[PDB]
This record gives structure tokens, C-alpha cells and sequence, in this order.
């Protein structure tokens, strides 16, 4: 689900990579 959440950011803002 949370693939959804992410695709979005990732491609946008990726900076959960950072935030873990």
C-alpha cells in the first residue's frame, strides 16, 4: 500500500530515503 504513498513522493520528493 505503501507503494502508492511512496511512488508518488519518490518521484517527487524522495526524502524518506533520508528519513528511514
Amino acid at each position: 500500500r505503501w507503494k502508492r504513498h511512496i511512488s508518488e513522493q519518490l518521484r517527487r520528493r524522495d526524502r524518506l530515503q533520508r528519513q528511514a
